[PDB]
């Protein structure tokens, strides 16, 4: 082995002994604030607390009453021929990381389009706070003071509130982001598979060109690729493996990864802790809320920055 | 140029350097909440100073009058060096050592003499190894280890050691680390602390040196004797650096490092947290008692084992 390659061995078998991300933890009730801070927060480790909301929004928020509480407005919705909005995809012999077809349109032509299982997907997933900015009336079926648990640990409000409404087809492929991601399930459930940052050698990055998703005069997907103004393709690094359907002959090194599995159903919390891998399914017109809090940086970041140099 | 673990070395410190992480000792006027200091100093690895926090009674009365009068001039365990660096790097016949001190046992009152004796051999209680609760039991009533649950509660568990310190002006700490949290209280004097973050590891030289302990002629002339398993000569891995005046053409990676220096005053409380290097210096007859917590392993442990690998 390389000494890059044996330092990276060392931070494995370490992690591996010591059990580091090696579980959700699974809690019946809402922990005390110091509990969260100590076991959960500084720990950079998840957890699912089950039945832990009964927020209004719990059991009333269907399609229908969507439609009636907000007058039918017109939302941002994201479109994808194959379900994979911010996900790769291959067109004429390049693999791409391709963005959504982002539109406007009535919350019952969106509801119309999810009962079509054959036409594109649709996925109301714009976050970027979009329920605080674009759908605040919501705000009144939920307390976020419930949060306070987890908040007291992140010492701010939520710098985002994000609403998402979805086609069992539409798939988040795997990311990390760096927030800290408090996850509400008000209906139907998301299936999380998780991988802890640490592992970032096991998970196989490469760099994309990025394209968008277009429709043509016939209403037939394409892929638009993103150039800059000096002809060059815009590149995207993005995770390569398919964390439902792993090729290990193409990613040995995933072989590695322990990646950890977690349904989350309404009324569970789901905490996500900044910089964890997450790739994320749904059931079928799921609708979740979830509350992004921005990361206090410390030497885990720097250490994951020299990770990604390691592995370059 | 640079190795690739060098590449990574450097990318590490320039996201730290860039970030200032661990760039200040944190000053507070008054004892946070448990779930504060979870949240801002034990979840950071991140050392804090709380000033005036302590009003022991031991803080009035502890004189090495009081103290001989309230062990009845007990016999304890004392260090002897004469260049006041037990456990520290010295020279003897063109081959440099690092140093354990002469251990004896001898009355309080002979100790306090031979501190008052400003051309004599350097004395120091440094025994640590929890010698307040275990050879010293008595002195525990002019305590309230109570008030320091503030940051109990955040390693949540007992003290692993509580140590008294009482030192010459001369004896000084070399540098080094500990796998403890450390609550470090001063209750006569000051202490003069250098620390340096553990990401910082490959800005401070370390060396392999033979090991040897202080002993005394029959002539009373002091003499380094090697150590040597009851076999070889014994070897031991120690900072080759001199924080106060340091050797940048010998070790010019230590000009990368930014240590911190903090003055922790009787009455004042230092969070010194596991495995940050820390140097020490005190006032004459300067008394301190500490408490040791067990770390808890997490992903910064992981981390650095393999830094520890990277810089071998
Ligand atoms: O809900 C989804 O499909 C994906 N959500 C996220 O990536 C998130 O909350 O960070
Ligand atoms: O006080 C001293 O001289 C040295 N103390 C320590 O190294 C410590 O408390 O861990
Ligand atoms: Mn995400
Ligand atoms: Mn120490």
């Amino acid at each position: 082995m390389s000494e890059v390659e044996r330092a990276l061995d060392v931070l494995l078998q370490e992690a591996e002994e010591l059990c580091i991300g090696s579980s959700v933890v699974e809690l019946d009730r809402i922990p005390t604030a110091l509990e969260f801070c100590r076991e959960f927060y500084s720990k950079n480790q998840p957890v699912v607390i089950r039945k832990a909301l009964n927020w209004p929004a719990i059991g009333k928020w269907t399609p229908k009453y969507l439609i009636e509480a907000l007058g039918d407005r017109s939302v941002d919705v994201a479109i994808t021929p194959n379900g994979y909005a911010d996900g790769l995809a291959t067109q004429n012999g390049q693999e791409y990381f391709v963005l959504p077809l982002e539109t406007k349109m009535k919350l019952s032509e969106v509801v119309r389009r999810l009962d079509d299982p054959t036409g594109a997907v649709h996925y109301i997933q714009k976050q970027n706070s979009n329920l605080s900015v674009d759908l605040p009336e919501l705000a009144a079926d939920l307390r976020v003071s419930d949060l306070d648990f987890a908040q007291q640990s992140f010492n701010k409000p939520p710098d985002a509130v994000n609403f998402w409404l979805g086609d069992e087809r539409a798939v988040t492929s795997m990311h990390k982001d760096p927030y800290e991601n408090v996850y509400c399930v008000i209906s139907g459930h998301k299936d999380f598979v998780l991988i802890p940052p640490h592992q970032l050698s096991c998970v196989p990055r490469g760099i994309y060109p990025t394209g968008v998703y277009k429709t043509s005069d016939s209403g037939q997907f394409y892929i638009e690729p993103l150039r800059d103004e000096e002809g060059s393709d815009q590149f995207t690094e993005w995770v390569s493996v398919d964390p439902l359907s792993p090729d290990l002959a193409k990613y040995p090194e995933y072989a590695r990864a322990k990646p950890l599995k977690v349904r989350v159903h309404a009324g569970d919390i789901l905490y996500l802790p900044n910089y964890w891998f997450h790739h994320v399914s749904q059931s079928h017109k799921c609708i979740a809320v979830n509350f992004w809090y921005d990361l206090d940086y410390d030497s885990r970041y720097c250490y994951y920055r020299m990770l990604e140099q390691m592995t370059s």
